């Protein structure tokens, strides 16, 4: 079978390789070091590849997995939110979806600023933050919409739409069902908002660096690319992508700990299983 | 005025965006594709998102707008009425709602076949007719009721309510109150048989591609958009989702059609006004 357990087996010995290989040196050429300094990675073994960065001052990558086209990064510390900001401003993002909950934010312990459901200043960024919708995604877990409006002197205005997984379980993965139902929530917000900007004739529609769904979590390596996975499966250009390619691409345009546990890969077989889609390239 | 005319303005430039973008090429890879053989599209150009279609033999979608989850699908031709039976029965259809005129279905000319208020044998399957109540709307709007019970030897015999508005116009808006009182009945009546099958424990409860109303005019875009957009305003759970939202996401999961006059849009737009559901996305 090819998803059977001999797949599985091939699979994880693949990638297990793949990690070790991408496993950060000290002082890796391969990754963005602090430059700095201020503090950049929000875990010290969870790095950023230097070549796929966005900003010099975020851990936080470029991933193209097929043709599915997305930025992941960490949850921003708090010396990263005027940076963090002004990312989200310039790739004119069409969504931006935090996956880490409620409990989680509000732990100071955590250090993750609540920096999308409050109104606030960030040196010469101010952000407001309205309520929108929300929609269950099954399991009781809800995601929670918002707007932020980031506005800079001498910037264009630029509002970004929210997905937020508020009650993301600490105890326990997600369902494929749930991640597919989040995938398709995010993939939506994305294509209404890249819509209003095609409409207008934006020009960061002709810019591969722009207009990217943004997605962390907290690491930006568990849940973030468990979603990452289930969008480019959404995606319909991407027929024949194998979990392999899915999961060695989120690798190599990141960190080697994309899809950290065996729960997510799981989670990854079983939404390539429903579809037919291969585990492993030939 | 956020309902005024530079506001509505604005919304058509972004749907109309939004049309074009969704246009079907020939032989569109986003849409379904006829695996033969016989016709599938009812009208050439009126097709059927791949990533949503419920069964490869029918132009029917799954279409989920903020939280409310429905099916909507062009009228059945001739050859699609047992496949169209077997989605009814398999989804546990809590409600079918047809919105084709009486006269459009007595036109033989257009190919509908008058499938829910008469008996009949359709391949393996029988499919018994009984009318039940019937439910004025306003404007001298007729809702007429029915139950279809549906049998195939060996499979669970299920019976579906339907719900048909005989003398709604092709290509016309009923006004607001009607489409008020025609969502509210439609809700209604799927609430009723919905509490049935949770009452037997039926595993169809857990299953989100099951228990959905189902909705057909005689393309699927106009008179059923209309109404699905009522429903989604119905939906106690989906507080600030704006038409713009809405729109967007039964065109994206379904065809760029979908809300296919302007009269049809104004409905929404007075629907949303009257409870001051905002018409755009900032
Ligand atoms: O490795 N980590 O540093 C780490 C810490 C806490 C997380 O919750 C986590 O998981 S993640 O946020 O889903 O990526 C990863
Ligand atoms: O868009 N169309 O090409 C189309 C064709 C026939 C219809 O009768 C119709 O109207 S509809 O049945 O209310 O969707 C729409």
């Amino acid at each position: 079978s090819p998803y059977g357990p001999e797949a599985r087996a091939e699979l994880s010995s693949r990638l297990t390789t793949l990690r070790n290989t991408l496993a950060p040196a000290t002082n890796d050429p391969r990754y963005l070091q602090a430059c700095g300094g201020e503090k950049l990675n929000r875990f010290r073994d969870i790095q950023c590849r230097r070549q796929t960065a966005v900003r010099a001052d975020l851990n936080a990558n470029y991933i193209q997995v097929g043709n599915t086209r997305t930025i992941a990064c960490q949850y921003p510390l708090q010396s990263q939110l005027e940076s963090h900001f002004r990312m989200l401003a310039e790739n004119r993002t069409p969504v931006l979806a935090v996956l880490a909950s409620s409990s989680e934010i509000a732990n100071q312990r955590f250090g993750m600023p609540d920096y999308f459901r409050q109104s606030g200043t960030y040196g010469s960024i101010t952000v407001e933050s309205k309520m929108t919708q929300q929609v269950g995604l099954g399991d009781g877990i809800m995601a929670d919409m918002y707007t932020l409006t980031i506005r800079e002197a001498g910037q264009k205005t630029i509002s970004v739409p929210v997905v937020h997984v508020g009650n993301w379980p600490d105890f326990t993965a997600v369902s494929s069902e749930v991640t597919k139902a989040l995938a398709s929530l995010v993939d939506q917000t994305a294509e209404t908002k890249r819509n209003m900007y095609e409409s207008k004739g934006s020009s960061a529609v002709a810019d591969d660096s722009k207009l990217r769904p943004v997605i962390h979590c907290r690491a930006g390596v568990g849940r973030t690319a468990q979603l990452i996975g289930a969008m480019c499966m959404n995606d319909s250009r991407n027929s024949q992508l194998s979990v392999e390619d899915m999961v060695s691409q989120m690798r190599v345009q990141r960190n080697g700990i994309m899809v950290q546990k065996d729960e997510q890969l799981d989670v990854l077989i079983k939404l390539a299983e429903g579809q037919g889609r291969p585990l492993l390239n030939s």
